[PDB]
């Protein structure tokens, strides 16, 4: 489980998902052997392609990724591995200067998506190669510029044995919207006024706009 | 090695990890999950030791510091001396062969990490959690700030005070991905550099490529 002040809950179910599909390239965590620390890999993780119909909720479905195979992580995971998936979105450093109040403290106001079930490697060839075009369709839709695939399938098939391609069934979803819910409602809107003036904090006073 | 890095995606120089820490200060703090469950993943803001003098060059035999909760479970489960990783996650950008204009191709995402490795130390005493958090407003307001002075709200800091966590990580291991394209022939180096110059969202991942020897 994840700790998430009642404060920083996602009104819906929904914004889960929405930032699993924004943030795709995920923390991949499983402990560490023998006291050491987790081995973390970054990985590419959408939510099963063959769900049609509207996504509300992550628990009960089974997100599809991969990675190295020679990523020595993926030796360490063994069969039925205990795994955790942080989704990491829009995030801005909170100068209490923007406030303008005192006393205060600064803060940092971030999203996070932390997923957690049993790892299943898989090992077919149709599988991995699903695997990797699914993940092509779904991130060249939403990140990418048209790009066709379909003259690389040959060139996908020559590299596949290097894929260790997996399926993640989340029996646990947690998302932290930490967006100055905290604070009172004059001090939200200052926060999202000075957040609406540049690139690097926009994406945050979006969401911080769609708050009840 | 801690983490995987393929040959191509090493830094430069061991300053562009250090560099990827002060830039990118909420870590993912990450302990092993008691009984076979899946790792503790907290988000905490981590800065260099600011008692350093000269330049810092190396993260490794550096002591990082940082705050979390006391009410978050995380830090009961960290207990003594917890073997932790913390990740810094740099600029980033999903790479489309259509940027390449080659065939065949496959995608990939550009992207930077910093992975440090050591034992998290608690501090307890109110003198040194005090120390930890005015440390971080002085290190985060001057890189990310508005000019905000903590002078006036330095006793309302001791007055919230015993929600802090605060914590010491000396640097065992650092491990960093700079993940930029060096896999490519040097013109689609430069076909993806240009790209990725042309848009704000991912200008910081153009200038990480264009600072590569
Ligand atoms: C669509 C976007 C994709 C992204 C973001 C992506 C991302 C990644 C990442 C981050 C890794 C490294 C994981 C680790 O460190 O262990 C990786 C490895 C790999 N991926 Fe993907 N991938 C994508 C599509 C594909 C496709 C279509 C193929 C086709 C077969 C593929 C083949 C591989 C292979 C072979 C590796 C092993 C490393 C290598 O030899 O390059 N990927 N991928
Ligand atoms: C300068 C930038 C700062 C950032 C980015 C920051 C960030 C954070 C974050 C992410 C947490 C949650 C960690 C968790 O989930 O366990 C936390 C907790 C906390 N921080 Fe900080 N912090 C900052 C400065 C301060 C300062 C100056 C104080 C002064 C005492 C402080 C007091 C606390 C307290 C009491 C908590 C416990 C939970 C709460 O009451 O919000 N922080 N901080």
């Amino acid at each position: 489980a994840m700790f998430v002040p009642g404060p920083y809950h996602a009104p819906e179910d929904r914004w889960l998902v929405d930032l699993v599909r924004g943030h795709p390239l995920a923390q991949l965590a499983s402990n560490g052997a023998g006291g050491a620390a987790p081995h973390i890999t970054h990985v590419p993780i959408i939510v099963d392609p063959e769900l049609d119909g509207p996504v509300d909720r992550l628990v009960g479905i089974t997100l599809w990724g991969h990675m190295n195979r020679a990523n020595p992580h993926w030796a360490a995971l063994g069969g039925a591995a205990n795994v955790v998936a942080t989704f990491a979105g829009p995030n801005a450093y909170v100068s209490p200067a923007v406030y303008r109040t005192a006393p205060a403290a600064p803060t940092w106001n971030f999203t996070s998506v932390q997923v957690r079930g049993e790892l299943r490697k898989v090992e077919s060839a149709d599988d991995t190669l699903a695997t990797v075009r699914a993940t092509v369709a779904a991130l060249e839709s939403r990140f990418g510029a048209g790009w066709d695939m379909t003259g690389s399938l040959d060139y996908f098939r020559r590299i596949l044995p290097g894929v260790g391609a997996f399926r993640l069934r989340v029996a646990e979803a947690d998302g932290m919207f930490k967006l100055s819910q905290e604070q009172q409602p004059a001090i939200r809107r200052r926060v999202r006024h000075s957040f609406g003036g540049a690139e690097a904090t926009r994406a945050v006073a979006g969401l911080m706009d769609r708050l009840p």
